[PDB]
């Protein structure tokens, strides 16, 4: 039995259910209350930070790597996403897990010139764990949507067209 925190993100999953389809199909919508683990991640400039610190906001939480390559070739759909919705009530948090060479998803980000998703990081990958332990995290990418309350609405194993109108009425709909 999950925490009853998490009733209204069950809810808004039944809201909008609808719109997962298209280049969204593959969202699969939560059916209990699931409260994530509170991820612990670092930002670009190495300060600790906590899925926490995001309550009060709608989110999308994604985890990529350099070493992968449909991660890669989302990132940029993820950034446009950031700069469309972005605001008091939605962010997007792509969390790095490269554990080998810091540097390296830095200069990635550079050359893509994506700068709207900051650089939150966490050189020990234990975040992947963390929601594999929970079932959603079946490969790479991994991305959820979350709600203000740090619950789980929908899980997506794999990449999307994050920038397209499907996914943005989706994510526009959880939010309001």
């Amino acid at each position: 039995t999950g925490d009853p925190a998490c009733r209204a993100a069950v809810a808004t999953a039944q809201k909008i259910a609808p719109l997962a389809h298209g280049e969204v199909a593959a969202l699969t919508m939560a059916s209990a209350p699931l409260k994530l683990p509170d991820l612990a991640f670092e930002d670009a400039d190495g300060k600790p930070k906590k899925l926490s610190d995001f309550r009060g906001k709608t989110l999308l939480v994604n985890l990529w790597a350099t070493w992968c390559v449909p991660c890669r070739k989302e990132m940029p759909a993820l950034d446009e996403l950031q700069g469309k919705l972005s605001g008091p009530n939605f962010e997007v948090v792509a969390i790095n897990i490269d554990t080998r060479d810091p540097e390296k998803p830095k200069t990635f980000l550079k050359e893509a010139n994506l700068t709207r998703l900051g650089y939150f990081n966490d050189q020990k990958a234990k975040v992947f764990q963390d929601l594999k332990a929970i079932g959603r995290a079946l490969g790479m990418p991994t991305s959820v949507l979350v709600d203000p309350q740090g619950c789980e609405i929908a899980t997506i194993a794999g990449p999307a067209e994050w920038a397209s109108e499907d996914a943005l009425k989706l994510i526009r709909a959880a939010t309001g």
